[PDB]
């Protein structure tokens, strides 16, 4: 690849959409190209929450699907900054949703979409709707986690999304299991029925 720049960089995470698109104009940074730690600046625009630049550098037909050095895209980054504008803006362009997000538990974007912004979880199964039954590393989907701490409507949610009751977790329990473990009798009795 070419040339990257810091200041169009920092640029794009502070949101100075005229920088950008002074900085881009001249035709002399590959905007694909990584910088020391992996981050483009799109990955940059999008952990910034910033629409505008977001939009426009997708205008310059940029990679989505390039990964720092955390394994996060730009996609990811939104997701897990809370930029759930700039997360739909990217799904619409075609990002991958089946990714995930940086932690230790390996959640899915899925997963914790379902946490924070249903409409960006709604916006990704609609993309590809087995997702909600793709597990994190301790083999937990996002109903283990309504299971133990939500509430009967949450559990109602996703059973109509297709959550499958019957899947176990690496310790061998069910979302009832650590329903009852967990003494959430209103969302064991959810899921019962």
């Amino acid at each position: 690849s070419g040339k990257s720049s810091k200041a169009l960089n920092e640029a794009a995470e502070q949101g100075d959409l005229a920088k950008v698109k002074n900085l881009v104009q001249k035709n002399k940074i590959d905007l694909n190209a990584q910088d020391e730690t992996g981050m483009t600046p799109l990955m940059n625009a999008a952990m910034g929450g910033n629409l505008d630049i977001v939009k426009f550098l997708l205008s310059k037909k940029v990679n989505l699907e390039l990964k720092n050095n955390g394994g996060e895209t730009a996609l990811a980054f939104a997701v897990t900054n809370d930029a759930y504008d700039v997360a739909e803006e990217l799904i619409k362009a075609g990002a991958n949703v089946d990714i995930i997000v940086a932690g230790d538990e390996g959640d899915t974007l899925f997963m914790r979409a379902a946490q924070n912004n249903k409409k960006t979880a709604e916006s990704i199964l609609a993309k590809n709707k087995s997702l909600i039954n793709k597990a994190n590393t301790l083999g937990e989907t996002a109903l283990f986690a309504v299971a133990r701490y939500g509430t009967p409507a949450d559990i109602d949610f996703l059973i109509k999304k297709g959550a499958d009751l019957k899947l176990k977790n690496k310790k061998g329990q069910t979302a009832l299991d650590v329903a009852k473990e967990a003494s959430n009798q209103d969302t064991a009795k959810a899921l019962s029925k």
